[PDB]
């Protein structure tokens, strides 16, 4: 049964929500969609509530549109954030026009915590443990987030972790030009466009992120494209011949052998004091072949996590059909597609 909905104003638009969510706040807004904290009476739950931005606007963003709601559907983890509920206004496909996230209100992120507390060895062991648990998950569903980084991880004040914001495909050439940390945790084969990617780019920044826990510093804070690889190559070596191989853009292969050859550093010299065992995974998260990097599943068995590792605590997904990736449709196609899983979604349990 259709709930009861209300009005009201709020950011600079009309906000309609089933009675249920109360007081509402807004916290942010973007190109994306308006976003509000409430409180949902149902539950007990505060939540953020997000209404899209223009969902159906063009084909491009009816897919993303529909892109973002099977993948939020899907995730059913304790360290990936979930869909607690979606709803519309609209009666009808004729009328549906508006859609509306629901998902835990999250306070602060892993910015939030490293420049501030000096994070324990066991701190950092804990929240990397839980980035690969989620991330394990995600690509057993072959998802790739493609952005991870600090801004992009909940934390509670229990060092718990969500892993937030998918990387559905956006990020403008602007937004990634200069001293910017949206770039800073990229693994260079998607920085440059060395090649078609693999999971593996999301062990490369889960790297960058504990590197930087340890060190309180960012490993690789480059003021643009070509110094941010300088910096790479300077700790981890340049490119050998058989990785160079696997670059197809022959302008990008040239441009890498115009660089004076540079053998991989100490870690240990570099993460003075770190734990051996930090290091050693260090070692095995920032290779330059993603064909050789260490996968999620891989490093949960790394001693590194010895007191946390627990091989029947650590679940993989339901299998994901991303068909539709390959699939051309019309506006009108993905809308109604949309709705369909608007109206068949199911809330979680509490
Ligand atoms: N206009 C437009 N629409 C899209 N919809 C998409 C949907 C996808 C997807 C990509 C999608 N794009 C693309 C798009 C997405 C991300 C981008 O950043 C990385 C990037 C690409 N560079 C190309 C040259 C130089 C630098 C450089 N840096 C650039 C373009 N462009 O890949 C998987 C995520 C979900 O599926």
């Amino acid at each position: 049964e259709r709930p009861t909905f209300y009005r009201q104003e709020l950011n600079k638009t009309i906000w309609e929500v089933p009675e249920r969510y109360q007081n509402l706040s807004p916290v942010g807004s973007g190109a994306y969609g308006s976003v509000c904290a409430a409180f949902d009476t149902k539950t007990g739950l505060r939540v953020a509530v997000k209404k899209l931005s223009r969902p159906f606007q063009s084909i491009i963003h009816a897919k993303r549109t529909y892109r973002e709601l099977r993948l939020l559907k899907h995730m059913k983890h304790e360290n990936v954030i979930g869909l607690l509920d979606v709803f519309t206004p609209a009666r009808s496909l004729e009328e549906f026009n508006d859609v509306y996230l629901v998902t835990h209100l999250m306070g602060a992120d892993l910015n939030n915590i490293v420049k501030c507390q000096k994070l324990t060895d066991d701190h950092v062991q804990f929240l990397i443990y839980q980035i690969l648990r989620g991330l394990k998950y995600i690509h057993s569903a072959d998802i790739i987030h493609r952005d991870l980084k600090p801004s992009n991880l909940a934390v509670n004040e229990d060092c718990e972790l969500k892993i937030l914001d998918f990387g559905l495909a956006r990020h403008t050439d602007d937004e990634m030009t200069g001293y910017v940390a949206t770039r800073w945790y990229r693994a260079p084969e998607i920085m440059l466009n060395w090649m078609h990617y693999n999971q593996t780019v999301d062990i490369w920044s889960v790297g960058c992120i504990m590197a930087e826990l340890l060190t309180g510093r960012t490993l690789f804070p480059g003021t643009d494209h070509i110094d941010q690889l300088k910096l790479i190559l300077r700790l981890v070596g340049t490119p050998g011949a058989e990785l160079l191989k696997k670059i197809s853009s022959e302008s990008a292969r040239n441009y890498i052998q115009s660089l004076t050859q540079m053998p991989k550093m100490n870690f240990a010299n570099v993460f003075i004091g770190a734990n051996p065992l930090a290091v050693d995974l260090l070692e095995k998260m920032l290779v330059l072949d993603s064909d050789k990097r260490i996968t999620a599943a891989q490093a949960l068995a790394h001693a590194y996590f010895a007191q946390y590792h627990d091989p029947d605590d650590e679940p993989v997904a339901d299998p994901y059909d991303q068909s539709f990736e390959s699939r051309d449709l019309l506006i009108d196609e993905w809308k109604s597609l949309t709705y369909d899983e608007v109206i068949s979604f199911v809330p979680p349990p509490l």
